[PDB]
């Protein structure tokens, strides 16, 4: 005899119907099927990664993300005037949306409701986002000015949403099987428990993807005119490490403050932030690669350079910024380790309302 297979579909699983035929060229053995699978392990977004284009492509694509914008963008300017695709397509930053925020019905579910009643704890109990919301007073702006589709205030709603969907026309056109890998980073978690297997309302996804975006900003209030003395950088060993700086780092919170962000992987390392803390510790670092590696008597070291050009440039201005020359600085105006006493209150308050329960 002879037969033949060639894959064809899913299901979850995968087809792969075969025929075999006679010697004399007979079709015996008749169809097949089969179903197999292979070893799985999705991921996720990098909070960052984000820009115009924005698989966009795919939205005309396949009614499965579809959809997926379409309520979240729709359930947005619904909920809260603008869309999401509108600012994913473009980049209307600039003096951004401000909303002509209707004083007339569709008023309050905006100027009000959502909006003014926002509520993070960085610091105290109530300190509803950015008053000025106040009652009546028409329209507030967000606005940066190299592209508000970033400030990670609308970030999330994108990146987010933009996997959603994504992942959508995959099990749609049936490619994701049931026992996989569920992967995250910062937000890029929600980037499967918000899809593979819901959790969350397609709708509320962004909802709070967008709460946690405003939430991760107001609780460092800081220069009342634009900045702060915070932001990150990241790093790559330069002969011999490993946990090297684990304490090299952990040992200038003996004398002013920070932690390690995200550790990614032993040649890269997310650096959470304290503005002295980079300016100050970079030279610390910097130093040590004037060739000099691991040996000797422990103990009474460190905290020598370190308090040495450390409490240099901590003075060295007000509000300064960041170098080079191993470790490079990120672009933002927060963390992940100080905010700390301001959880509960709010992604874990909100995070209870949207998510919890069946």
């Amino acid at each position: 005899x002879x037969x033949x297979x060639x894959x064809x579909x899913x299901x979850x699983x995968x087809x792969x119907x075969x025929x075999x035929x006679x010697x004399x060229x007979x079709x015996x053995x008749x169809x097949x099927x089969x179903x197999x699978x292979x070893x799985x392990x999705x991921x996720x977004x990098x909070q960052g990664s984000q820009e115009q284009g924005m698989g966009m492509d795919l939205y005309k694509t396949s009614k499965a993300a579809q959809d997926v914008w379409n309520r979240a963008d729709n359930h947005f300017k619904d909920t809260y005037g603008f869309s999401i695709l509108d600012i994913v397509i473009n980049n209307p930053v600039n003096l951004t949306i401000h909303f002509g925020g209707e004083k007339g019905k569709r008023i309050r579910e905006n100027y009000s409701a959502m909006i003014f009643e926002t509520i993070v704890d960085g610091k105290l109990k109530t300190e509803k986002i950015f008053k000025e919301i106040n009652e009546h007073s028409t329209s507030y702006t967000f606005r940066s000015e190299k592209g508000l589709l970033s400030a990670t205030q609308f970030t999330q709603p994108a990146l987010t949403l933009m996997e959603k969907a994504a992942f959508e026309d995959l099990k749609s056109k049936g490619l994701i099987p049931a026992d996989a890998t569920f992967a995250g980073h910062s937000l890029g978690e929600y980037a499967a428990l918000a899809s593979l297997a819901d959790v969350m309302s397609i709708e509320s996804l962004v909802e709070v993807v967008f709460y946690r975006g405003m939430t991760m900003q107001v609780a460092v209030p800081r220069d009342e005119l634009g900045r702060s003395n915070y932001g990150m950088i990241a790093i790559n060993p330069g002969r011999v490490a490993a946990s090297f700086s684990q304490e090299a780092l952990q040992y200038v919170v003996e004398r002013v403050g920070k932690r390690t962000g995200w550790l990614v992987e032993i040649v890269n390392y997310n650096v959470e932030n304290q503005q002295y803390v980079a300016a100050g510790d970079l030279r610390a670092l910097d130093t040590v690669t004037n060739v000099l590696n691991f040996i000797k008597l422990q103990k009474i070291d460190i905290i020598e350079l370190q308090k040495s050009l450390s409490l240099e440039e901590v003075e060295g201005h007000l509000f300064x910024x960041x170098x080079x020359x191993x470790x490079x600085x990120x672009x933002x105006x927060x963390x992940x380790x100080x905010x700390x006493x301001x959880x509960x209150x709010x992604x874990x308050x909100x995070x209870x309302x949207x998510x919890x329960x069946x």
